[PDB]
């Protein structure tokens, strides 16, 4: 459970990702794939991009950069109280996208290296605490909704 001063810490950083959350989505998922290239498996969409050239230069994955920017956003703003949003995201992530919870890890480290980059006046370590409990908080609520599912492994 994050206190409200947590909170506080990690909507303040978002409402700053918010002013180019399609810059913020594509330095994310092009750290996710770089870092950890078994994810960039995962989408038949991407998987011709080679090199980080041609993923800054594909505009298509910079369209689903802003997606789970928005969806991600949609779920910090309900501090917690987001069952209505997870459930969906959950259920296609387990049982359409095939994605183990361990790459939910790997995007959350992507995130937070990113808001740390661009952001670094409001993401000290205070922050960088914060956000890194609410990202637990998401991944902990979609672990047992894919366990309910028979997808926690
Ligand atoms: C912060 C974490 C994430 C959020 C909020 C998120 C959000 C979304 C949303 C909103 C969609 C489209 C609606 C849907 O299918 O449910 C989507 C699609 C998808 N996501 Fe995620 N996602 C996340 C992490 C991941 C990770 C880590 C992977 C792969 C490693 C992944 C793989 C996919 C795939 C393969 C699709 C379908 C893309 C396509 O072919 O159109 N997601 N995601």
């Amino acid at each position: 459970v994050l206190s409200e001063g947590e909170w506080q810490l990690v909507l303040h950083v978002w409402a700053k990702v918010e002013a180019d959350v399609a810059g913020h989505g594509q330095d994310i998922l092009i750290r996710l794939f770089k870092s950890h290239p078994e994810t960039l498996e995962k989408f038949d969409r991407f998987k011709h991009l080679k090199t980080e050239a041609e993923m800054k230069a594909s505009e298509d994955l910079k369209k689903h950069g802003v997606t789970v920017l928005t969806a991600l956003g949609a779920i910090l703003k309900k501090k917690g109280h987001h069952e209505a949003e997870l459930k969906p995201l959950a259920q296609s992530h387990a049982t359409k996208h095939k994605i183990p919870i361990k790459y939910l890890e790997f995007i959350s480290e992507a995130i937070i290296h990113v808001l740390h980059s661009r952001h670094p006046g409001d993401f000290g370590a205070d922050a960088q605490g914060a956000m890194n409990k609410a990202l637990e908080l998401f991944r902990k609520d979609i672990a047992a909704k894919y366990k309910e599912l028979g997808y926690q492994g």
